[PDB]
């Protein structure tokens, strides 16, 4: 099981969610870029685990639930049951993580991407030991009614490239915004 990522797109006012839906107009290069990074393993025979909240889970389209190419798993303690669509479920990051060294899980899994929102954005970034964070800047304000945690500068480093990620503004739909990554390992 290799490194832990989370990856998120956040508005100037900390904003990455509003209605069960993006805050932003959709944002075709960033939603390819969250697809790709969350997807591409470096391991043959191995796929990513996706690891998300409940209402994330409810706010992809039904079309598109599991998401495809990725080991999808829902963090809830009111399911039963993994929701149509998923195989795994658990009641904490905690218990997450520790379900990816049983057999089932620990030869298929590659990387482990964290995929919102702000509780499990919250249970991670205080996890101990070695986190990335693959955040998308969007340079605008836009209505929110869920946030992203603010990153502890006290832990983390804002690298100044990342391999594979380019580092200038993009645009698209008048919308200007940047790709980040910090690591702490603590
Ligand atoms: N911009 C982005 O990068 C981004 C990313 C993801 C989602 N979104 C947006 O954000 C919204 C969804 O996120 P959200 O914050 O509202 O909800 P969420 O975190 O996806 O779902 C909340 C529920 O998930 C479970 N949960 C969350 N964190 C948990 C934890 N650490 N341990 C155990 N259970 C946990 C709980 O369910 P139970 O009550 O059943 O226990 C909680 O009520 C939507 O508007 C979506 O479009 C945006
Ligand atoms: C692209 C946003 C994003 N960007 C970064 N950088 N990190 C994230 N975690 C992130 O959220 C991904 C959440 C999964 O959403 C979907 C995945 C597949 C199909 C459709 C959706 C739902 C629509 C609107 F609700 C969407 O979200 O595109």
């Amino acid at each position: 099981v290799g490194s832990l990522n989370c990856i998120v797109a956040v508005s100037q006012n900390m904003g990455i969610g509003k209605n069960g839906d993006l805050p932003w107009p959709p944002l075709r290069n960033e939603f390819r870029y969250f697809q790709r990074m969350t997807t591409t393993s470096s391991v043959e025979g191995k796929q990513n685990l996706v690891i998300m909240g409940k209402k994330t889970w409810f706010s992809i389209p039904e079309k598109n639930r599991p998401l495809k190419g990725r080991i999808n798993l829902v963090l809830s303690r009111e399911l039963k049951e993994p929701p149509q669509g998923a195989h795994f479920l658990s009641r904490s990051l905690d218990d997450a993580l520790k379900l990816t060294e049983q057999p089932e899980l620990a030869n298929k899994v590659d990387m482990v991407w964290i995929v919102g929102g702000s509780s499990v954005y919250k249970e991670a970034m205080n996890h101990p030991g070695h986190l990335k964070l693959f955040v998308t800047r969007i340079m605008q304000d836009f209505e929110s009614d869920t946030f992203f945690p603010e990153i502890d500068l006290e832990k983390y480093k804002l690298l100044p490239e990342y391999p594979g990620v380019l580092s200038d503004v993009q645009e698209e739909k008048g919308i200007k915004y940047k790709f980040e990554v910090y690591e702490k390992n603590d």
